[PDB]
């Protein structure tokens, strides 16, 4: 019926974009961002969505949640969760063999199933397209990794039903981005989907044959991407700065948090220039960090990761029998592949051959959603 909307609800960054007059218009949140972080906090019983819980993150571990889209649609007991509580700073409880994230509210125990998070996301994702739109939005086409299972996908359909969204469609991500690119028929071609997040890394082999997208092989990495490349910058400054001053930075919760943020930006910036600067006033009590990154520098300490992201490039060409030439196309997603350094290993990889351009990578699969959107509503 009315308007419908597509969102990219990701394991970091979470992307809303709607289809009107007959093109995507990918939307700003509240400072001016196209992506939001997947972040909820509840510190001091405020609860924030967004940059604003992000910034949280370091300084109230077990106030601020974050990637929820891990635990979704599984099981306390499942292999992946079992590894993943291991690694998130924030309590995770075993609610009668359903994961439940702890947190304190009102001096409170809070207890919420991972969908309960998603929604507030999908709250504030539904509100950025209201405002926009001028008009109420119930409808909803929401994004999911092509691995995702019924349980995954229909959790995904319980955080939209929290969130006040009909979620019409859950569409597969790596379909979603070439969507985006409008290479549904193109009748006879082979598309390599290479999706480089915040924290997960996903390769896919799509055929399309009549407007119809078939996932022909999947392979990657639950935990490589964008997040990585950041600790080992972050590692390299601890290190310089214990055997400069004599202080181990990773003792203060607040010089880590200024750190951190700072190193974000820094990264952001060397995929546009080649040197930045780092500068932090006051990072533990008299002293001053300030240091220059090169992009040089940047991929020197992340190469061996870098190159780590070809072994599921190899491994899905294997599965489909594919020669490098079968692959018709590449189609390049998430914000890790910005980085100059990355685009320049694939196109390496696959021998000179120029991926799909002309949007962000970053709003590619929340861009094809919102395409997806528009053909539902005819
Ligand atoms: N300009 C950029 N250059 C390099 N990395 C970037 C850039 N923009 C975003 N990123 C990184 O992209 C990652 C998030 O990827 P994204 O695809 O947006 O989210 P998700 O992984 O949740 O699907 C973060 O690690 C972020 O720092
Ligand atoms: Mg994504």
């Amino acid at each position: 019926e009315g308007p419908v909307i597509g969102i990219d609800l990701g394991t970091t960054y979470s992307c809303v974009g709607v289809f009107k007059n007959g093109r995507v218009e990918i939307l700003n949140n509240e400072l001016g961002n196209r992506i939001t972080p997947s972040y909820v906090s509840f510190v001091d019983g405020e609860r924030k969505v967004g940059e604003a819980a992000k910034l949280e993150a370091t300084l109230h571990p077990t106030q601020t949640v974050f990637d929820v889209k891990r635990l979704i649609g599984r099981k306390f007991d499942d292999q992946e969760v079992v590894k993943d509580r291991s690694l998130l700073p924030y309590e995770i409880v075993n609610n009668q063999g359903k994961p439940n994230i702890k947190v304190q509210i009102k001096d409170k125990d809070t207890t919420f199933a991972p969908e309960q998070i998603s929604a507030m996301v999908l709250e504030k994702m539904k509100e950025i397209a209201q405002s926009f739109l001028g008009k109420p939005v119930k409808n909803a086409v929401v994004t999911v990794p092509a691995y995702f299972n019924d349980a995954q996908r229909q959790a995904t359909k319980d955080a939209g039903t929290i969130a006040g969204l009909n979620i019409v469609r859950i569409i597969n991500e790596p379909t979603a981005a070439a969507l985006a690119y409008g290479l549904d028929k193109k009748e006879e071609t082979s598309i390599l989907v290479y999706d480089l997040g915040g924290g997960t890394f996903d390769v896919s082999i799509l055929v399309i044959d009549n407007g119809v997208f078939e996932v022909y092989a999947t392979a990657g990495n639950t935990h490589l991407g964008g997040e990585d490349f950041d600790q080992r910058v972050m590692d390299y400054f601890i290190k310089m700065f214990k055997k400069k001053n004599n202080i181990d930075l990773r003792t203060d919760k607040r010089a880590i948090q200024k750190l951190r943020k700072e190193v974000e930006i820094a990264k952001r910036n060397l995929s546009v220039v080649h040197s930045t600067q780092i500068e932090i006033e006051d990072i533990v009590e008299g002293h001053n960090f300030s240091e220059t990154l090169t992009r040089a520098k940047f991929e020197e300490l992340n190469d061996d990761l870098f190159r780590e992201t070809l072994e599921p490039v190899k491994k899905v060409l294997d599965d489909a029998k594919y020669e490098k030439s079968k692959i018709d196309e590449i189609v390049l997603v998430g914000g890790s592949t910005r980085i100059p350094k990355i685009q320049q290993i694939i196109k390496e990889f696959f021998n000179g051959k120029e991926p799909n351009r002309g949007i962000n990578p970053d709003e590619a699969v929340a861009y094809g959603a919102a395409i997806q959107a528009g053909i539902i509503l005819g």
